């Protein structure tokens, strides 16, 4: 089931996927429909957590985001992300191989505008709760920053920390999508 970029300059162009448990195309089409309805991506900086194939970040990249930081701990997955960045031939992509919770913990001096996260099933939801909290204090978020998390309906829902305003939860087949934005 080889996936392809949905919208943007790279619309239609194919990207590769590792082995894994990746996002369905309707989930990706819908997430960007939701996000792009309420923000324009052009000039926006993006953080893609547990990037896997990079499909989500390559999508935002295609639709005009300025930069995407892909964070992914598996080396074969990081290689797949790099191949895909090359095949699409778009600028602004940076790749950071490492443990997502370690990277988020280490902080940053420049906030992003959209955080994309697809945590694998070995990650517990309460630990994802901790990453969302860290996004707020460790410099990753600014006022208006959107966060989106994809999980299996099997998984326990997220508990968002103060300072975030939840958007309406969505479900697609057996996948839950949670969205919020920073208030600051
Ligand atoms: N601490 C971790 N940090 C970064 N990546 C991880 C970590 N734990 C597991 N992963 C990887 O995160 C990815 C989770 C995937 N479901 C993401 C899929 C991706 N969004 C896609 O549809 O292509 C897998 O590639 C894991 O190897």
């Amino acid at each position: 089931s080889m996936t392809r970029i949905i919208g943007g300059v790279a619309g239609g162009r194919r990207i590769a996927v590792p082995p894994t448990r990746p996002t369905t195309d309707r989930v990706r089409e819908s997430l960007f429909n939701i996000v792009t309805a309420r923000r324009d991506l052009t000039g926006l900086a993006v953080l893609d957590l547990y990037a896997g194939s990079g499909a989500l970040g390559l999508e935002a990249l295609s639709r005009g985001a300025a930069s995407v930081l892909f964070v992914e701990s598996d080396q074969r997955s990081a290689a797949v992300i790099a191949r895909n960045i090359e095949a699409l031939g778009l600028s602004g992509a940076t790749l950071r191989r490492g443990a997502v919770a370690a990277v988020v913990a280490a902080g940053t001096t420049s906030p992003v505008d959209l955080v994309l996260a697809d945590p694998p099933y070995n990650v517990d939801s309460a630990d994802v709760d901790a990453i969302l909290a860290a996004l707020g204090t460790n410099g990753w978020t600014r006022e208006g920053t959107v966060a989106v998390v994809e999980r299996a309906t099997t998984c326990a829902p997220l508990t968002w920390p103060e300072g975030w305003r939840r958007w309406p939860q969505r479900v697609y087949g057996d996948t839950r999508l949670e969205l919020a934005e920073r208030l600051f």
